[PDB]
Protein backbone atom coordinates (compact mmCIF):
# COMPACT_ATOMS: atom_id res chain seq x y z
CA UNK A 1 0.00 0.00 0.00
CA UNK A 2 2.14 3.02 1.30
CA UNK A 3 4.86 -0.13 1.80
CA UNK A 4 5.65 -0.49 -1.89
CA UNK A 5 6.42 2.85 -3.79
CA UNK A 6 6.28 2.91 -7.94
CA UNK A 7 9.25 4.34 -9.24
CA UNK A 8 8.64 3.82 -13.49
CA UNK A 9 5.91 2.44 -15.67
CA UNK A 10 5.35 1.69 -19.00
CA UNK A 11 2.26 0.40 -20.88
CA UNK A 12 2.22 -1.87 -24.10
CA UNK A 13 -0.95 -2.36 -26.59
CA UNK A 14 -0.84 -6.21 -28.25
CA UNK A 15 -4.62 -7.46 -29.72
CA UNK A 16 -7.16 -6.60 -26.76
CA UNK A 17 -4.30 -6.92 -24.25
CA UNK A 18 -2.74 -4.10 -21.94
CA UNK A 19 0.34 -4.76 -20.29
CA UNK A 20 1.83 -2.78 -17.38
CA UNK A 21 5.66 -2.86 -16.44
CA UNK A 22 5.86 -1.73 -13.20
CA UNK A 23 9.37 -0.95 -11.33
CA UNK A 24 8.76 -1.28 -7.36
CA UNK A 25 10.11 -1.03 -4.56
CA UNK A 26 9.57 -2.18 -0.93
CA UNK A 27 11.79 -3.27 2.24
CA UNK A 28 12.10 -6.45 0.68
CA UNK A 29 14.25 -4.34 -2.03
CA UNK A 30 13.22 -3.91 -5.91
CA UNK A 31 11.27 -5.95 -7.87
CA UNK A 32 9.31 -5.76 -11.24
CA UNK A 33 5.52 -6.28 -11.28
CA UNK A 34 3.73 -7.36 -14.64
CA UNK A 35 0.21 -6.06 -14.90
CA UNK A 36 -1.82 -7.99 -17.96
CA UNK A 37 -5.31 -6.45 -18.46
CA UNK A 38 -7.97 -8.86 -20.29
CA UNK A 39 -11.33 -8.92 -21.29
CA UNK A 40 -13.78 -7.30 -18.25
CA UNK A 41 -10.11 -5.69 -16.73
CA UNK A 42 -9.71 -9.03 -15.40
CA UNK A 43 -6.02 -8.66 -14.41
CA UNK A 44 -2.93 -11.41 -14.13
CA UNK A 45 0.10 -10.52 -12.63
CA UNK A 46 3.58 -11.63 -12.80
CA UNK A 47 6.14 -10.54 -10.48
CA UNK A 48 9.78 -10.76 -10.62
CA UNK A 49 13.18 -9.78 -8.99
CA UNK A 50 15.40 -7.75 -10.52
CA UNK A 51 18.17 -10.93 -11.98
CA UNK A 52 14.79 -12.88 -12.78
CA UNK A 53 13.41 -9.99 -14.97
CA UNK A 54 17.04 -10.00 -16.66
CA UNK A 55 16.82 -13.46 -17.42
CA UNK A 56 13.38 -13.24 -18.60
CA UNK A 57 14.37 -10.50 -21.09
CA UNK A 58 16.63 -12.78 -22.22
CA UNK A 59 13.84 -16.31 -22.34
CA UNK A 60 11.57 -13.38 -24.44
CA UNK A 61 15.00 -13.00 -26.79
CA UNK A 62 15.97 -16.82 -27.00
CA UNK A 63 11.91 -17.44 -28.25
CA UNK A 64 11.96 -14.07 -31.00
CA UNK A 65 15.11 -15.18 -31.92
CA UNK A 66 13.67 -19.50 -31.89
CA UNK A 67 10.31 -19.39 -32.17
CA UNK A 68 9.41 -21.40 -34.53
CA UNK A 69 11.87 -24.24 -33.38
CA UNK A 70 10.49 -23.67 -29.53
CA UNK A 71 6.76 -24.13 -30.94
CA UNK A 72 5.01 -27.22 -30.23
CA UNK A 73 5.96 -29.95 -31.97
CA UNK A 74 3.61 -31.76 -35.01
CA UNK A 75 1.76 -34.75 -33.91
CA UNK A 76 2.34 -38.09 -35.66
CA UNK A 77 0.22 -38.82 -39.25
CA UNK A 78 -1.41 -42.12 -38.91
CA UNK A 79 1.27 -43.65 -41.54
CA UNK A 80 8.99 -27.54 -26.88
CA UNK A 81 9.55 -28.10 -22.87
CA UNK A 82 11.54 -24.71 -21.61
CA UNK A 83 11.87 -24.74 -17.95
CA UNK A 84 14.08 -22.47 -15.32
CA UNK A 85 14.36 -24.29 -12.03
CA UNK A 86 16.33 -22.07 -8.80
CA UNK A 87 17.39 -23.64 -6.04
CA UNK A 88 15.00 -26.79 -6.78
CA UNK A 89 12.08 -25.01 -5.31
CA UNK A 90 11.45 -21.83 -8.15
CA UNK A 91 9.84 -22.59 -11.81
CA UNK A 92 9.65 -20.55 -14.91
CA UNK A 93 7.57 -22.36 -17.60
CA UNK A 94 6.98 -20.61 -21.15
CA UNK A 95 5.32 -22.21 -23.90
CA UNK A 96 3.55 -21.08 -27.38
CA UNK A 97 -0.24 -21.89 -27.49
CA UNK A 98 0.01 -22.26 -31.37
CA UNK A 99 -4.00 -21.63 -31.39
CA UNK A 100 -4.15 -18.19 -29.71
CA UNK A 101 -0.64 -17.38 -30.78
CA UNK A 102 0.10 -16.88 -27.92
CA UNK A 103 3.55 -17.40 -25.50
CA UNK A 104 2.37 -18.94 -21.53
CA UNK A 105 4.70 -17.71 -18.49
CA UNK A 106 4.01 -19.32 -15.38
CA UNK A 107 6.27 -18.86 -12.29
CA UNK A 108 5.83 -21.22 -9.36
CA UNK A 109 7.14 -22.48 -6.11
CA UNK A 110 6.97 -26.27 -5.09
CA UNK A 111 7.75 -27.00 -1.27
CA UNK A 112 6.40 -34.22 0.00
CA UNK A 113 3.18 -32.61 -0.43
CA UNK A 114 3.65 -28.74 0.33
CA UNK A 115 0.84 -26.59 -0.83
CA UNK A 116 1.34 -23.17 -2.99
CA UNK A 117 0.21 -21.49 -6.60
CA UNK A 118 1.66 -18.99 -8.27
CA UNK A 119 0.99 -16.46 -11.59
CA UNK A 120 1.14 -16.20 -15.18
CA UNK A 121 0.53 -14.06 -18.61
CA UNK A 122 0.56 -14.64 -21.64
CA UNK A 123 2.04 -12.29 -24.34
CA UNK A 124 0.53 -12.18 -28.16
CA UNK A 125 3.61 -13.78 -30.36
CA UNK A 126 2.84 -10.45 -32.48
CA UNK A 127 4.14 -8.31 -29.53
CA UNK A 128 7.00 -10.39 -28.38
CA UNK A 129 9.42 -7.57 -29.49
CA UNK A 130 7.84 -4.34 -27.71
CA UNK A 131 7.50 -6.13 -24.74
CA UNK A 132 10.68 -7.06 -24.42
CA UNK A 133 12.29 -3.80 -25.94
CA UNK A 134 9.66 -2.37 -23.17
CA UNK A 135 11.38 -4.73 -20.08
CA UNK A 136 14.99 -4.22 -21.28
CA UNK A 137 14.44 -0.35 -21.02
CA UNK A 138 13.48 -0.57 -17.43
CA UNK A 139 15.80 -2.69 -16.80
CA UNK A 140 18.47 -0.29 -18.52
CA UNK A 141 17.32 2.41 -15.88
CA UNK A 142 16.11 0.85 -12.82
CA UNK A 143 19.27 -1.41 -12.35
CA UNK B 1 31.58 -24.97 -39.41
CA UNK B 2 34.15 -22.03 -38.58
CA UNK B 3 35.90 -20.28 -36.04
CA UNK B 4 34.96 -16.27 -35.82
CA UNK B 5 37.32 -16.00 -32.61
CA UNK B 6 37.95 -16.95 -29.46
CA UNK B 7 39.36 -16.06 -25.70
CA UNK B 8 41.44 -18.13 -23.06
CA UNK B 9 40.94 -17.31 -18.69
CA UNK B 10 43.31 -19.30 -16.90
CA UNK B 11 42.13 -20.67 -13.19
CA UNK B 12 44.62 -22.16 -10.86
CA UNK B 13 45.51 -25.60 -13.52
CA UNK B 14 43.00 -25.31 -15.92
CA UNK B 15 42.43 -22.98 -19.12
CA UNK B 16 38.94 -22.57 -20.39
CA UNK B 17 38.77 -21.67 -24.16
CA UNK B 18 36.07 -19.65 -25.18
CA UNK B 19 35.07 -19.72 -28.96
CA UNK B 20 31.94 -18.23 -30.70
CA UNK B 21 31.38 -20.70 -34.00
CA UNK B 22 29.26 -20.51 -37.00
CA UNK B 23 27.53 -23.24 -39.22
CA UNK B 24 23.85 -23.67 -40.83
CA UNK B 25 21.64 -23.59 -37.97
CA UNK B 26 23.40 -20.54 -36.60
CA UNK B 27 25.89 -19.62 -34.19
CA UNK B 28 26.31 -20.98 -30.99
CA UNK B 29 29.31 -20.68 -28.30
CA UNK B 30 31.88 -23.85 -27.75
CA UNK B 31 33.17 -23.58 -23.99
CA UNK B 32 36.59 -26.14 -23.91
CA UNK B 33 38.06 -26.56 -20.02
CA UNK B 34 41.79 -27.85 -20.59
CA UNK B 35 43.27 -30.04 -17.74
CA UNK B 36 46.59 -30.03 -16.52
CA UNK B 37 47.94 -32.91 -19.03
CA UNK B 38 45.74 -31.47 -21.74
CA UNK B 39 42.53 -33.80 -21.02
CA UNK B 40 39.17 -31.39 -22.39
CA UNK B 41 35.48 -31.17 -21.28
CA UNK B 42 33.28 -29.11 -23.72
CA UNK B 43 30.20 -27.59 -23.93
CA UNK B 44 28.16 -26.32 -26.96
CA UNK B 45 25.86 -23.57 -26.23
CA UNK B 46 23.33 -21.75 -28.95
CA UNK B 47 24.10 -17.42 -28.50
CA UNK B 48 20.92 -17.40 -26.50
CA UNK B 49 21.82 -20.19 -24.17
CA UNK B 50 24.80 -18.21 -24.03
CA UNK B 51 23.18 -15.15 -22.83
CA UNK B 52 20.66 -16.83 -20.33
CA UNK B 53 24.43 -18.61 -19.54
CA UNK B 54 25.80 -14.85 -18.24
CA UNK B 55 22.48 -14.38 -16.50
CA UNK B 56 23.16 -17.13 -14.60
CA UNK B 57 26.61 -17.22 -13.72
CA UNK B 58 26.29 -12.88 -12.26
CA UNK B 59 23.73 -14.74 -9.62
CA UNK B 60 26.39 -17.44 -8.98
CA UNK B 61 28.82 -14.33 -8.67
CA UNK B 62 26.63 -12.25 -6.44
CA UNK B 63 25.87 -15.91 -3.65
CA UNK B 64 29.76 -16.55 -3.91
CA UNK B 65 30.63 -12.58 -3.29
CA UNK B 66 28.20 -12.83 0.15
CA UNK B 67 29.54 -11.94 3.39
CA UNK B 68 28.84 -14.77 5.40
CA UNK B 69 17.43 -16.46 -1.77
CA UNK B 70 21.21 -16.15 -3.22
CA UNK B 71 21.40 -19.08 -6.29
CA UNK B 72 22.63 -22.49 -5.42
CA UNK B 73 21.53 -24.91 -8.55
CA UNK B 74 20.09 -23.69 -11.77
CA UNK B 75 18.03 -26.24 -14.32
CA UNK B 76 16.76 -25.30 -17.69
CA UNK B 77 15.46 -27.67 -19.63
CA UNK B 78 15.27 -26.32 -23.53
CA UNK B 79 14.31 -28.37 -26.62
CA UNK B 80 16.19 -31.80 -26.17
CA UNK B 81 18.74 -30.51 -23.48
CA UNK B 82 18.89 -30.43 -20.19
CA UNK B 83 21.38 -27.76 -17.97
CA UNK B 84 22.50 -28.52 -14.71
CA UNK B 85 24.13 -25.26 -12.98
CA UNK B 86 25.43 -26.29 -9.31
CA UNK B 87 27.47 -24.04 -7.02
CA UNK B 88 29.51 -27.01 -5.22
CA UNK B 89 31.47 -26.39 -2.23
CA UNK B 90 33.97 -29.07 -1.30
CA UNK B 91 36.82 -28.26 1.94
CA UNK B 92 39.76 -27.87 -1.35
CA UNK B 93 37.63 -24.78 -3.08
CA UNK B 94 34.32 -23.79 -4.08
CA UNK B 95 33.49 -24.26 -8.03
CA UNK B 96 30.77 -24.04 -10.31
CA UNK B 97 29.85 -27.47 -12.55
CA UNK B 98 27.82 -27.26 -15.25
CA UNK B 99 26.86 -30.14 -16.55
CA UNK B 100 24.86 -30.85 -20.56
CA UNK B 101 23.05 -34.09 -21.25
CA UNK B 102 20.70 -34.22 -24.53
CA UNK B 103 17.69 -36.16 -25.22
CA UNK B 104 18.35 -38.38 -28.24
CA UNK B 105 14.87 -39.21 -28.79
CA UNK B 106 11.59 -41.13 -27.16
CA UNK B 107 12.17 -44.28 -25.29
CA UNK B 108 16.47 -43.63 -25.39
CA UNK B 109 16.09 -41.65 -22.61
CA UNK B 110 19.28 -38.65 -22.62
CA UNK B 111 23.03 -39.16 -23.16
CA UNK B 112 25.58 -38.56 -19.39
CA UNK B 113 26.96 -35.45 -21.36
CA UNK B 114 30.25 -33.37 -20.93
CA UNK B 115 30.47 -31.42 -17.87
CA UNK B 116 32.93 -28.65 -17.05
CA UNK B 117 34.11 -27.45 -13.33
CA UNK B 118 34.76 -23.87 -12.73
CA UNK B 119 36.65 -22.30 -10.10
CA UNK B 120 34.94 -20.02 -8.18
CA UNK B 121 37.64 -17.46 -8.09
CA UNK B 122 37.69 -17.22 -11.90
CA UNK B 123 33.66 -17.14 -12.21
CA UNK B 124 33.89 -13.17 -12.78
CA UNK B 125 36.53 -13.27 -15.48
CA UNK B 126 34.33 -16.42 -16.76
CA UNK B 127 31.59 -14.49 -17.48
CA UNK B 128 33.52 -11.17 -18.29
CA UNK B 129 34.76 -13.05 -21.12
CA UNK B 130 31.82 -14.66 -22.27
CA UNK B 131 29.74 -11.40 -22.05
CA UNK B 132 32.83 -9.81 -24.35
CA UNK B 133 32.03 -12.32 -26.84
CA UNK B 134 28.35 -11.90 -26.78
CA UNK B 135 28.74 -8.27 -26.93
CA UNK B 136 31.29 -8.47 -30.48
CA UNK B 137 29.27 -11.39 -31.99
CA UNK B 138 25.66 -12.21 -30.34
CA UNK B 139 21.94 -11.40 -31.61
CA UNK B 140 19.01 -12.04 -28.75
MG1 LIG C 1 11.66 -17.92 -10.93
Amino acid sequence: GPETQELASKRVDIQNKRFYLDVKQNAKGRFLKIAEVGAGGNESRLTLSMSVAVEFRDYLGDFIEHYAQLGPSQPPDLASEFLVRENRKYYMDLKENQRGRFLRIRQTVNRGLGSTQGQTIALPAQGLIEFRDALAKLIDDYG
